[PDB]
């Protein structure tokens, strides 16, 4: 059958340590265990026979107390470490008080559902999962090992550090490895990371198996270089098997989580390719006096271990003739010059064994004095021994460890920890060792960044769109895990917002350089300079000048007959409409202001009206004078208006056009508004509406008809120097510009200026073709 | 301890059946059991034994090899799970174990099992979780999945629609698999489920008085308990019934385990009435009956229990053997039997049909491994059930109940349940009645029998319908349970059970709110009750303007009509009786013929009918401009002759162009108006811009003739036709001015508008017409 070592004692405490290999994948029913493993093995079972000789030979703990200890392997399997403690169980009704956990995790979870129905106590030195912590479904499960939920604080902690957000993780099937990815996975997407695509693999797999998974995790090459192997001792081992067998030469910066620890097993023979490798591993300090102890150990005097024999045939691949495990398959024989020290490596997790040990011995010790304190040993009380009294013992029980750091158990059954973020490197040549490279202690994660990455070109920051955050460009959600952002850029009325929002400013403002804020764009208008402004300006002053001169030379002659026929206030009125339409340039393009923004209106509208009043008035009177005179039968109506009463009929027609931009102005209140052709450019223009304009047009649209109308009527008439056979001309001139003013004033995008130019064409051609005719008749 | 018949044979079979009552509350510890299963489990440890060895016995079954047994008591519960693994540990022989009584209680078993291949066969486990194969992997049962019974139980709720059920339940993996299952597949299909209370079954008085205090507080809304309650729960709920003396107000129903068994109603003549009860189909065996009534304390000594189990059941004590029990006052005598009072356990058939099928699975292996030999050979040596139930996956045979064995995938025997009750047969004697038998999906009970009058049980229902015409169903922020129903709006159908939507401006919705509809418009037609006058005017109009026109050409001769002008005259008759025709061609049905003619009369009707006049006062005022003056006046032609023709017509373009120009703007058609959400019509798409423009043009037109006829007014006319045609004429101006209030200031702009233009003819005709025809009638 299977071999169980044995401890003689009148309590005996059960341990499960994986002394063999786990199974081959080839055929399991046959509970054929593989290799012997040496650190997790020989060494762990040496460790529980010495410390047991120890506590049996120490008086002060538990004296007059022999703790026996019966030791059966568990090959790291589901299947085996199962019928052994059946074994345990059918022998429990000699007794075994408790058993020492085993290795893995799942493992001690199927052990824990059948201990813990029948009170039997467990420590498990090494299990590291979430689900065993419950106090629920596994009440009575207790481990000296601190949870992983202070492990993936540990990832989390290093992949924030170095920037990583775009990682790939691999995690060893079985619940210690599912409970470490759903801690790590949803830890780091909460808060800065976001994985690739979390494998998951066998730890026993085929070669094929390893073969495609590097295949995966290559996938995404030039993105992913941080496996995040959350994996068992022998998973590690297969990636990189698999990276030698395909030929990865150190492209990958793995994160080795615990079951890699400082392990040599994992990387010797083949360490040229995991460089890089970042493994976390428990604080377990070294001991000395048992490393001495196996150290000279020997197989002649070694036989209360059975395995002892084909661990020496393993580790020295000879024979021992003097034994009857000879092992004929070895050619070699072994000599006795062989030592143990020769290339001699003691097991990380080993402090961790003892101190499990040490914990159910410290239980035992308080629940002695617990019930019959007087008694030195087994007293009548725990003949018949209670697992249930030995259980809150163990929960109140604080002993020090070898170590020297004091063990407690919490209500969750599990004891505090620290870490070592250990690293693996090359230092000489074909020599690699595991330098400590940090250190982590609830958050504090201390990594002596000088040591590794001898240069500033760290590995890859392995995150899918470099940090485009230069400028305008904006990042945007492709839909997807925030990893591949989609970049974009904002337009220039865009403004980027805080880090995403494409928002577009206002459209009074404009966004600033680098987008860095709005910014109300400067106003621009026509102050004095510019070729037209100042052109526009010099007209108006050169027509002022002439009209001045004209007005003079008809007010210091009104007494000749060339002039005193026609009606002398009427050619002042048109003299004085004439100025002010001059006039109304000089404060029309000044700069925009309450003040002369009605100024302008009250130019552009009134003066066309006299303007043009009188000119109809005469040309009416002329014409009624000829009209009247060309039958000429009676005409007895010397009178009929005449007299004064042109000016007063001028002051009216003058008061309507007052009365209609009075309206004008009380309805449309004179004030600057901000106009714009486009978002590029802001300009300012009184608030003078399309209808603002208008509304005084017609009025004088009309009297400029009426005067064309009375003008053809007249034509050609022999008169002082015959006026009229140039006012004829004049008032087509005019009809043709102010015909050719509204196309060029509506969709002008010069509003405000064409207004001058139209008003000084149209006093000039008045000025000029009906006033100046005279003027040189003055001269003769 | 706990005591073990042991029965001796060649192939020793184990399996796990209860015979005492669950353990006790503060016995759990002790590994002590309570109060005998006298139903229970006397019958199934006689039931293995009995067909132990009437198979052993039979050649046709495990020939030449004698069978052996070994069980150990488990009371129920996982607290004697410490024993039943105590004898399960054994192992390496075991080649059959079956499973014991409660789910939970066999499926750590099973997880154990799946290690080491012993296989194992369940009989009364339900739960859909053993089903799975994936971690169950040796796991089997003759009994089906709890999924069926999560599907009647839904079936019987929504039969009879109750939907607002308050649904207490066992502890364990039976209540709660069969709540979620029973729960995910009823909440949504109908089921209001109030709640899920959780219980243990071996609760005390207390606990089981609050729960059935949180049960009563739903009285008037859900009268039913979705009990999974076992039988335990069943027995305390009722001895909380009883205490309180509950008045049967609400109907229970139980579940799987409650049945039809006297275990636990008894001495509840009255109580607990109205309990539909899902029991497994086990017809009783028969050779069970009368083995059972053979056995007797003094011949039967290898069963343990047995021998206190006739103390236990009569009030009496056995002087004879060391079980005395002196508790008993009174003693046995030699005229007790089992005969009286006897009931027979309703799970019992599948027990014995699963021995069968473990028992014809170890014969199959048997024929399959050597043929040779029947018996054991060298084959069956090394023991191992990893190929027995490999063996027996596949096999299928009859089953004493007269149906048949077969163990599918997922490796429950397929069944069927009854659906059976408790009522009132005669007076001091309640007994009950099976009502019922559901099967696979397809459901059948005898509605008759059980409720046999008019009344029945208040219906799960938290609320009314309340669905009478329009009051429409909402929620309130819990679940779809409780409506507050409430009407929508009159102009709003139901859209559905709890949505509406306003039924567009064609109607309103129909009755009973089944939809929407279109009203059938409704207009103005020819009769209607204010028409009745209107064509009569226009007919009275048209008979005065022909017998004006009549004698106006009958005497058009003499130039007394002939002072002024005839042209002139004649357009003015052709203008107002045109305008006679704008009134007819209104007040109709408007369609596209109709509507641009009503543009074209509203229009140039007054408008030339006018214009002719404007004309005709410019005439008489040209001829009396000069008369004022006269100081020469030399200019008697200006256009004159026949140019006032030419003057009118230019005049009269200007309407006609407007018209167009309009029409163009607003083409003929007709629109369906909304005067009110009720009721529409039909009319043109004319506005208030389409109508002021014409209007305002013949304002513009009627001015003029009304100064020029004003400056005429009184002059020596032909007998002074001026006289009365100004006079009338100021009412024309001032009837037409006021006008424009009576049109927009009510809905009967087209009525109105024809008795407009009808005064605005008649006054111009009785003036300017009727004084010259008294002229030539003399
Ligand atoms: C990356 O992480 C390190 C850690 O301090 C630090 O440089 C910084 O916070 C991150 N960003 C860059 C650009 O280094
Ligand atoms: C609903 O319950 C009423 C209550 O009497 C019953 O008559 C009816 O058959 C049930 N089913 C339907 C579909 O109405
Ligand atoms: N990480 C494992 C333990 N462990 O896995 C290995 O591969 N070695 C080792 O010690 C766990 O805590 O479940
Ligand atoms: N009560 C259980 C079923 N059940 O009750 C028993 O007593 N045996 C049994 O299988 C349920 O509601 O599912």
């Amino acid at each position: 059958r299977r071999v169980v070592a044995h401890m003689p004692g009148d309590i005996i405490i059960g341990a499960l340590f994986s002394v063999h290999h786990q199974p081959t994948v080839d055929k399991v029913h046959e509970r054929k265990c593989g290799a012997v493993r040496e650190q997790y093995g020989i060494q762990r079972v040496e460790a529980m026979l010495h410390t047991l000789e120890r506590i049996n030979s120490d008086p002060t703990l538990l004296p007059n107390i022999t703790l026996g200890c019966e030791i059966r392997d568990s090959c790291w399997h589901s299947a085996v470490a199962l019928e052994q403690s059946i074994e345990f169980i059918r022998d429990s009704l000699k007794p075994i008080v408790g058993v020492i956990g085993p290795g893995s995790s799942s493992v001690a979870i199927q052990v824990q559902n059948l201990l813990q129905l029948f009170n039997i106590p467990q420590i498990a030195y090494s299990a590291t999962s979430m689900d065993l912590s419950d106090k629920t479904l596994f009440k009575y499960f207790m481990r000296v090992v601190p949870s992983d939920a202070q492990q993936a604080r540990a990832m989390v902690d290093i992949v924030k550090r170095y920037n990583w957000t775009y990682v790939s993780a691999v995690h060893t099937e079985g619940n210690y490895g599912e409970s470490g990815m759903e801690a790590f996975k949803d830890m780091s997407a909460k808060e800065g990371i976001c994985i690739a695509h979390s494998y998951k693999i066998y730890s026993n797999a085929g070669e094929q198996s390893f073969d495609k998974l590097l295949k995966k995790l290559t996938s995404h090459l030039p993105k992913a270089r941080v496996v995040a192997c959350f994996c068992e001792g022998m998973t590690v081992r297969g990636l990189l098997m698999a990276m030698r067998r395909l030929g990865l030469a150190g492209e990958f910066l793995l994160l080795g989580s615990d079951g890699w620890a400082d392990r040599y097993d994992v990387t010797d023979g083949y360490q040229r390719e995991a460089v890089g490798g970042i493994t976390i591993k428990l604080q377990s300090p070294d001991v000395k006096w048992f490393d001495d102890y196996y150290l000279k150990l020997r197989p002649e005097t070694n036989l209360r271990n059975p395995w002892f024999q084909e661990f020496w045939q393993h580790r020295f691949q000879c024979r021992l003739e003097g034994f009857p495990q000879e092992n004929s398959k070895y050619n070699k024989t072994c000599n006795s010059s062989l030592t143990l020290k020769t290339h001699h490596v003691q097991d990380s997790k080993m402090g961790f064994v003892i101190n499990a040990i040490y914990s159910m011995a410290y239980g035992l010790h308080n629940m002695q004095m617990s019930l019959c304190p007087g008694y030195a040993g087994l007293c009548d009380a725990m003949k018949p021994i209670d697992g249930r009294k030995l259980l809150e013992s163990l929960m109140k029980t604080a002993f020090t460890g070898v170590s020297g750091d004091t063990i407690l158990f919490d209500e969750n059954g599990d004891s505090p920890g620290r870490y070592e973020i250990m690293n693996f490197k090359e230092m000489g040549k074909d020599y690699f060792d595991y330098i400590n490279v940090g250190s982590w202690d609830n958050g504090e994660l201390k990594m002596d960044d000088d040591e590794v990455w001898s240069k500033k070109s760290n590995i890859i920051r392995s995150v899918c769109s470099e940090p485009c955050e230069k400028g305008q460009i904006k990042v945007i959600r492709k839909g997807e895990v925030s990893c591949c952002w989609t970049c974009t850029p904002c337009k220039e009325n865009e403004y980027v917002f805080d880090e995403y929002t494409c928002k577009a400013c206002q459209l009074g403002s404009w966004p600033t350089d680098d987008l860095t804020g709005c910014d109300l764009i400067p106003v621009q208008y026509l102050r004095w300079g510019d070729p037209e402004p100042i052109a526009a300006v010099v007209f108006a002053c050169l027509g002022l000048l002439a009209t001045l001169f004209v007005t003079v030379v008809f007010i210091i002659y009104r007494d000749t007959p060339v002039v005193k026929s026609s009606s002398r206030e009427l050619c002042y009125i048109i003299l004085a409409g004439i100025c002010l339409g001059y006039l109304c340039t000089f404060c029309l393009i000044a700069k925009p202001k309450q003040i002369y923004c009605y100024l302008q209106r009250i130019g552009i509208g009134l003066s066309p009206a006299m303007s043009y009043s009188a000119l109809v008035t005469k040309t009416n009177r002329i014409a009624r004078i000829l009209a009247g005179s060309k039958k000429k039968i009676c005409t007895k109506k010397p009178r009929f208006m005449s007299a004064c009463a042109q000016l007063v009929i001028a002051f009216i027609l003058i008061c309507i056009q007052l009365g209609i931009i009075v309206a004008l102005f009380i309805m449309e209140p004179p004030d600057i508004m901000h106009d714009y052709p486009s978002i590029r450019e802001v300009y300012l223009i009184c608030n003078t509406t399309n209808l603002g304009v208008v509304a005084p047009l017609g009025y004088n649209g009309l009297l400029i008809l009426a005067c064309t109308f009375y003008a053809f009527k007249t034509r050609n008439v022999p008169a002082n120097f015959n006026e009229a056979k140039y006012i004829a001309f004049a008032m087509y001139t005019t009809c043709i510009i102010w015909l050719a003013f509204v196309p060029i004033y509506f969709g002008s995008n010069y509003k405000a200026i064409t207004m001058c130019f139209s008003v000084s064409l149209s006093a000039t051609v008045l000025l000029g073709c009906m006033f100046v005719p005279k003027v040189y008749i003055i001269l003769a």
